[PDB]
């Protein structure tokens, strides 16, 4: 079950994994993009140093919703939001961001 | 219910409602225009603090562990949503800060 477009990221932005939801958004499958580097994928150049900001502070511990510009496979710009959250595993620390987008544009 | 503190882009106290009153043990009216870091945030955690606590830009939400200390100086582990206040011309004219009841982790995605 998925609930929304979802994207998972080690702690230096490569893929981890890459939901059905995320496939559609972005138009590429899962195969196509594992453990490419998410910001290099999608982020348009301009705002990659903002992009990596954020996701240095969310694999700190933070987590930030706000709004993530995004180039498509057929490069349409996408203004979507996005929550960026820590990711845990079973020993408890962190070892990746989630990113995942809301059904509402900015 | 949610304890709320609004600043100024100075880090004065524009906004404090009755459950910021009770979690943090001030009154709304010996607080207001005071500085929000040097009321609750320990010493050793200021500089830290600021460093983040005015960094939130418009169109951008963060939610974070926040060390602060009553005034009975008991301390307290939070976690704070930080979101920009934006003025009739919708640019920043603040910072809102409002606790949520939960540990980081709780809050935090998992791998299983």
């Amino acid at each position: 079950f998925e609930s929304q477009p979802c994207v998972s990221i080690d702690l230096r932005g490569n893929i981890t994994s890459w939901n059905r939801a995320a496939e559609q958004l972005y138009q590429f499958k899962e195969g196509e993009v594992m453990g490419r580097n998410l910001v290099d994928l999608i982020v348009p150049p301009n705002a990659k140093t903002a992009a990596l900001d954020t996701i240095m502070r969310v694999g700190q511990g933070e987590v930030w919703i706000g709004q993530f510009s995004c180039v498509r496979r057929d490069n349409a710009i996408l203004n979507t939001v996005v929550t960026q959250k820590p990711i845990l595993d079973d020993d408890q620390k962190i070892s990746g961001i989630s990113v995942c987008t809301e059904p509402y544009s900015m």
